[PDB]
């Protein structure tokens, strides 16, 4: 038995993620996420804590500063976003599930961030790592309701966990083989330092905090900016004008002699701010992860006992009609001041991310990647549908994130390119 508070108000939310973040700080246990992280040993089903607190900066400093030499996270997403161009040209004209390339360019991303490694098409482990997501992603499916079917399976669950658990584990055994105090090659590297230096001397550095939460990052930096393009891709596809004005942004902006840089950023407000509403209208997460009071508090008004579950609804947050005017249509400009100068917010209703102490810790690397991705695309390829077919169907399934459902694109080539 445990209690329950579901906020559809944005002024409640940011007293809980914010205001009063530590008050509300705790997460959940469930038979499945203990499974998952190891009874919570990992960064995003951690309580708040010493060693939650430490991990999570682990991570900022590692993403920081790989690295090396000079050659950053931006170098690895540009040559990720090559390599799906020049797959979108041999698959060209073709009707094409931009899926599965799309979720490994993503995942080599990670994969370097991580491991320093790379999958390439057909890798085998990279296809036993797309299997066992599913499986995890399937059975996560459960409040951790519309219960009622014989469940589970669980069965099936622990099978994924453990594929999961000795690619980790392998990865992990390798990396220290080859390690060098000199050199700090990825995240991993990064943690075994933290680790060894620990023996010197209560935050918690033991084998399955660091397997955890390197789990964490491989895990969210797959399944979530992967989503965010396959919405992207919906989105742009049913707005060909949307698609236009980021084109021509692009010839401008950058031009046509060269690629789109990190730096550009600032220089093309139009394309943020498609980014933004995708993130509004399909939001990754829909109901974040869900909060814990860890002590007895109140939200304005509403007591709230020590204990209780809170899930903010982020979903009805993004399409109160009061927040946004006609939510439910796609609008960059939402996000932009009135003349298309720059980038403006246009409600306090926008957390996408999330806000406060249990802030997304990837907000920054989704940025770049979600940026570079459609930037580099968008330059080269105007994308349609089908000959004669439909629209894609936005409706979407809620794993432990908010996707669509698969179709087929036709990435022509721009008459420039
Ligand atoms: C691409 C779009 C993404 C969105 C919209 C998003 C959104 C969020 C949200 C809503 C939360 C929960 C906020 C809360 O509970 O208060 C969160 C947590 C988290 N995100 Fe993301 N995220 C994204 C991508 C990523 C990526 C790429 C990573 C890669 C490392 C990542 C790592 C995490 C982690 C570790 C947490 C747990 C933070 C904590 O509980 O202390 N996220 N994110
Ligand atoms: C289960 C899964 C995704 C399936 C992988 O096989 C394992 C995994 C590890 C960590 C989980 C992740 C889904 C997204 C999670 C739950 C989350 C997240 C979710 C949404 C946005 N940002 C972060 C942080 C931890 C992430």
């Amino acid at each position: 038995s445990h209690k329950l508070l579901i906020v559809n108000n944005h002024h409640h939310a940011k007293e809980i993620l914010i205001k009063k973040g530590k008050i509300f700080a705790g997460r959940p246990r469930t038979v499945t996420t203990d499974l998952l992280t190891r009874d919570g040993k990992d960064i995003a089903f951690a309580d708040y804590s010493s060693t939650w607190k430490f991990h999570r900066k682990m991570v900022h400093g590692a993403l920081c500063m790989f690295g090396e030499g000079s050659v950053s996270i931006e170098k690895i997403i540009c040559r990720e976003a090559s390599s799906m161009c020049e797959v979108l040209t041999e698959s060209q004209n073709s009707a094409v599930d931009l899926g599965p390339e799309l979720t490994r360019a993503v995942t080599n991303v990670v994969c370097a961030l991580c491991f320093n490694s790379s999958y390439k098409r057909g890798d085998a482990e990279f296809e036993s790592m797309l299997q066992y997501s599913q499986g995890i992603v399937d059975t996560v499916a459960k409040d951790s309701w519309l219960q009622i079917f014989p469940n589970k399976d669980l069965t099936i669950l622990r099978q994924c966990i453990s594929i999961r658990d000795k690619l980790l584990q392998k990865k992990y055994e390798e990396h220290k083989v080859t390690y060098s105090d000199n050199v700090q090659r990825d995240l991993l590297d990064a943690l075994l330092r933290a680790k060894r230096s620990s023996e010197n001397n209560d935050v918690g550095l033991t084998e399955d905090h660091v397997l955890m939460t390197v789990g964490d990052i491989f895990g969210a930096g797959v399944e979530t900016t992967t989503t965010v393009l396959k919405w992207s891709i919906a989105y742009l596809v049913h707005n060909p004008q949307v698609q236009r004005k980021i084109q021509e942004e692009l010839d401008s902006k950058i031009g046509k002699e060269r690629h789109p840089q990190l730096s550009d950023r600032g220089n093309l407000p139009y394309l943020e701010a498609t980014i933004r509403e995708v993130l509004r209208i399909r939001p990754v997460s829909p109901l974040l992860i869900p909060h814990v009071a860890l002590q007895d508090s109140s939200v304005g008004e509403y007591t709230v006992q020590k204990g209780t579950r809170v899930v903010i609804n982020l979903w009805s947050l993004h399409h109160d009609k009061k927040e946004w005017k006609n939510p439910e249509l796609f609008d960059p400009g939402r996000f932009l001041n009135e003349e298309g100068d720059g980038l403006c917010c246009p409600s306090g209703s926008y957390l996408p991310f999330g806000a406060g102490v249990r802030v997304c810790l990837g907000e920054a690397l989704a940025k770049m990647e979600l940026f570079l991705f459609l930037a580099w695309i968008l330059q080269r390829f105007t994308l349609e549908m089908p000959t004669g077919q439909p629209l894609p169907d936005l409706q979407g399934k809620f794993g432990v994130v908010l996707q669509p459902k698969k179709f087929k694109v036709v990435a022509k080539v721009r008459a420039d390119w």
